[PDB]
């Protein structure tokens, strides 16, 4: 044993695994609005010596010897952040080491206050986040609604818009420290400057969660947080197309001085984070470099005509989508009115190689069982969809939807509904016709990453 | 733009820092306890496609599309930590998602706890671990002191070793609901039955926190918590030899047997944990890490490991051997791990003067806390680790050499401090003085002429 064998001689049953995913990947139509494809570079990098590493503490201020390296490796990722979202360094700082979104959200709540203070973020079902402060009627979820008492605001449910009148009347009376501004599953922009207005009324801070939006504002296609918030965290795998991390944004020097820097890094560690994954910060650094590049731009503009045309697609279908189209990336499909439910939809979408997830819809009380599809854009343009090749999707989508409605119209519960899909020999035959198709048309892209893993 | 661009091509700034640490490591005595070198087949589920997917919550029961495979390698790899561990699935289950070590106990304390309420851990400077509770005198540092009521329990400071007596007083004052056993830097075996004693009498969970030891607890040299505990978490990336990752152990199954009705009384731990990893604590798994500590977990059921497991303890052992030969003086007296802690505060030198005056030769350790100290930043004391250099191929009279080159590099350290004040001082002078930076540039030659003819396990350029 020389620890240097190849995967491939040394484990061939997890090699396997991995050509099989790959595979997955390449012959799928995959809308996840929060999945992408990495590139190779970043990777390589994610793969490396860099996991080896105990760096803890901050560079040139470690626990740990022999961090000369991995200190400008963490510098050189800071510098990067800053760059691809265009930040002067005397007006912000980024913390680099969360290891994921969720780590990177309870660090702010963690550094800026105190347990049980208070939170407001947009309720999970009406596209708020869990980490937000999610509670239901019969259980606090969120880690976030247990350690921090949270209250949601909600969506004009006409409109299906954020009700920013409704937000300002309830946070003068909950008297918020931190309001938090992002979503998982909204399809509209949001108005920082109107929430920027009602956190300096009820002197909140503004926290800007953009993990989903944050491709999209590095390439400056669409309006920046970084004008109105206090506070911006974001994930690196999602339109920033990079490895699995989170970042922490804060303001720094004279606000009239701010005081968000020594709070955050004493959150992250050593409050709450051990060790830094430096393989990831290393990933990461790879791919903000990628999003400086006028290249980054034309791919962040083509997610949004591949998305409007997705949604343009889904309406002459007469599909329902929540607030009733899209500014951003996403489309969230409610398909109560068409009489499936999310659960069953992703279900027979899976079955012939369209990848989505069922969502939570406004209204809705179950996230297992919900009334909503959610379908995204990042991943499908990031190997070169065009426009109409999302118009092709939404037929694909069309037809298996209308194969889900037949399977409904002769089963009783869910389980009747997944067994039928399988045992039914007429079902099967039309499941597998639609899957040749589907994976016939989504072979022949171009796909980033390795070859074979 | 393809997106399959190598990264030596693309991003060539990147890659340069990439091969400096990987020589970094090829050409060094790396001594840091929780540091080892990961194989490459590891690595190379490390960076893979896995990175795109997600997957949240558990195989079967997910909440998006397309988890077939994924579900395929989140099963296997539960399989493999219970085979690695020798547990049967019957009584004990397994969570392989935290991200790291320190999510993994927060997610314990989270999942059996409400806000507030009392846990009891080692304090920091007497080995225990930041998320064991650690808060000082003047803040609470750790998060786990700051959700939860964290009281600490203590070394017998004339022998080093836990004072088990002292914690059965004050545990039933204190009424913990869960005391951790775990160390980061104790270099003796813990009395996990003795542990146990005390859990049972104030009616507390038992968790322990093998991280550190959890490789020689796999390959059975050293006798495993699994028997008492109720919970055990670990990290995967120290003596296990993988990807950096957290793993949670629950006991599953029947705890009693209510004697009126005959039935059995099970334990409730897992359907708790599964819900503090997700939803409550963490968002999407990190599939590539997963993989890779799967392919980690089945090395250690190999006879391999075995044998390099009972190298580390040899190799601590001769390490140990070798320094109380020279002078030094250990905490405890000496080992039965893979680390020692040296107190170097009888010889007049701290630690991070220590620290820095090894690593410019080449040697990389820890400075760290020892019974008595009070800074973190700058502490007592120097802790080394046979792990990594063990995976060299490192024998004991490799180890002995290398005590011999950090006796050279301490003497230097002691003349510089005779010579300088402030650390800041002390610091500058290890560059300015002509003569300190030639004994310095000479000792790091043969250290690097001694650490280069060893082989290395992982990719061979990054
Ligand atoms: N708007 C929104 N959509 C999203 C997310 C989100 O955070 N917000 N997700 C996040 O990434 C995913 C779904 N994740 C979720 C997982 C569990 C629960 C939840 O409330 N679980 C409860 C109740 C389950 C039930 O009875 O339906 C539980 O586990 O008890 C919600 C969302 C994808 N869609
Ligand atoms: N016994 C033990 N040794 C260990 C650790 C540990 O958890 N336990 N570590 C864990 O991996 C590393 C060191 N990590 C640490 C980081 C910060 C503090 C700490 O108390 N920081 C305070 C006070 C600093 C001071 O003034 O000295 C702070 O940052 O405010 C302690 C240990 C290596 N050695
Ligand atoms: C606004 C926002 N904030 C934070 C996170 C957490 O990201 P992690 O899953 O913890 O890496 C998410 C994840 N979202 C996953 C999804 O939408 O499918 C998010 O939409
Ligand atoms: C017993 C125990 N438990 C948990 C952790 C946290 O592991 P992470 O650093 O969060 O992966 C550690 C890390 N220890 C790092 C060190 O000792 O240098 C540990 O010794």
């Amino acid at each position: 044993w020389t620890g240097q064998e190849s995967l491939s001689d040394s484990d061939p049953e997890m090699w396997e695994l991995l050509q099989r995913e790959k595979d997955r990947q390449c012959r799928g139509l995959e809308l996840i609005a929060s999945e992408n494809f990495c590139s190779r570079a970043a990777l390589e990098a994610l793969g490396s010596c860099l996991n080896n590493k105990y760096s803890e503490g901050y560079p040139g201020k470690r626990y740990y010897g022999g961090a000369e390296v991995v200190d400008e490796i963490e510098l050189l990722c800071q510098r990067r952040a800053l760059e691809a979202f265009d930040l002067d360094p005397a007006q912000w700082g980024v913390n680099v080491q969360p290891y994921s979104g969720s780590p990177a959200n309870l660090a702010v709540y963690t550094a800026l206050l105190q347990p049980h203070d208070r939170i407001m973020g947009l309720d999970l079902p009406d596209g708020g986040h869990l980490t937000h402060g999610y509670m239901s009627d019969v259980k606090r979820i969120s880690a976030t609604s247990i350690f921090f008492e949270s209250m949601p605001y909600k969506l004009n449910p006409k409109t299906g818009l954020i009700d920013y009148n409704q937000l300002a009347l309830t946070a003068r009376l909950f008297r918020p420290r931190l309001i938090i501004a992002g979503t998982s599953a909204y399809a509209r922009l949001i108005d920082y400057a109107r929430m920027r207005e009602v956190c300096d009324e009820v002197k909140a801070h503004l926290l800007a969660d953009m993990a989903h939006i944050s491709g999209l504002v590095a390439a400056k296609v669409i309006p920046s947080p970084f004008k109105h918030a206090d506070i911006v965290t974001t994930t690196t795998h999602k339109t920033l197309r990079g490895a699995r991390s989170g970042l922490i944004f804060y303001r720094k020097g004279v606000k009239a001085p701010y005081t968000f820097e020594d709070r955050i890094n004493f959150a992250v560690f050593p409050s709450l984070q051990g060790g830094p994954h430096n393989h990831a910060i290393a990933a990461v650094a790879v791919a903000l470099k990628q999003a400086c590049t006028p290249m980054f731009r034309e791919y962040s503009l083509q997610v949004l005509k591949n998305a409007r045309a997705m949604a343009d697609a889904l309406l002459e279908r007469g599909y329902s989508l929540v607030s009733g189209g899209t500014d951003n990336h996403l489309v969230l499909v409610d398909l109560r009115p068409k009489g499936l439910d999310g659960a069953r939809a992703e279900r027979v979408l899976e079955l012939v190689s369209i990848t989505a997830n069922k969502n939570t819809c406004p209204g809705d009380r179950s996230a297992i069982t919900p009334g909503g599809l959610r379908l995204g854009a990042p991943a499908l343009t990031s190997r070169q969809f065009r426009e109409d090749d999302f118009r092709r999707v939404v037929d694909f989508i069309d037809e298996g939807v209308n194969i889900g409605l037949e399977v409904k119209s002769k089963t009783a519960k869910l389980q009747d509904f997944k067994s039928f899909l399988l045992k039914d020999s007429e079902t099967s035959q039309r499941l597998a016709n639609l899957r040749q198709r589907v994976e016939q048309f989504a072979r022949a892209f171009p796909m980033p990453g390795f070859d074979e893993h």
